[PDB]
């Protein structure tokens, strides 16, 4: 129903392989690969505000689903894309050669980003406030 | 008694002036100044683990009070210093020309970092799980 919450990273797969594939320096990969931080989502209807802890970087993006928005990626590149809401619990987008799916089930968010034959998956759990 | 917990930044004063004085790139100052993230402390006796969201960076430091420690600063430089306990609820350290005081008051943490005539102050609040 609502994505709003603070989510602590529980586990992830292929962080290093994904970050190497998009061109992140090995120095940043090693610094960030073991960080299990907190991301925050605020949802207001179709409007989303994301404060994402991704490795050693914090990225803050804002978008209305269905509208073109400029979003900052891991590389610092700002891409223009459209994020769609599928059902009430799935955010779907594609930028460059990456497909990203953000799925909420109960208190668990599963983020799956596919780049070629690399599937980068993050599992995070809502902090019960 | 215990600093352990997750803390969300509530307010801060003089971020830009402090970050300019320590030489952070202007582009990182502008993107980080409005981020209100979550920092995590894990305390075991005199041993501390910090995962700090500071602007658009995540910094992870460990140390034991009273023992010389190597700590990463906001600029990425590693400094060697000793963190002291003043009372039971204040952590105090000096490095370079900066004095840092971290004070716990119930669910509120206040971090005060003095550099010459600039006082950079962060107030955060415990996330109640
Ligand atoms: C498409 C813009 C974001 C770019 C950053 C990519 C790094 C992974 C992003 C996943 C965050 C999705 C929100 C769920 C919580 C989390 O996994 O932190
Ligand atoms: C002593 C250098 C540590 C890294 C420098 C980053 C500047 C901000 C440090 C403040 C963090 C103190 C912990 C309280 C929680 C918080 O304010 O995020």
């Amino acid at each position: 129903s609502s994505f709003s919450g603070k989510y602590q990273l529980q586990s992830q797969e292929n962080f290093e392989a994904f970050m190497k594939a998009i061109g992140l320096p090995e120095e940043l990969i090693q610094k960030g690969k073991d960080i299990k931080g907190v991301s925050e989502i605020v949802q207001n209807g179709k409007h989303f505000k994301f404060t994402i802890t991704a490795g050693s970087k914090v990225i803050q993006n804002e978008f209305t689903v269905g509208e073109e928005a400029e979003m900052e990626t891991m590389t610092g590149e700002k891409v223009k894309t459209v994020v769609q809401l599928e059902g009430d619990n799935k955010l779907v987008t594609t930028f460059k050669n990456i497909k990203s799916v953000t799925e909420l089930n109960g208190d668990i968010i599963t983020n799956t980003m596919t780049l070629g034959d690399i599937v980068f998956k993050r599992i995070s759990k809502r902090i019960l406030e």
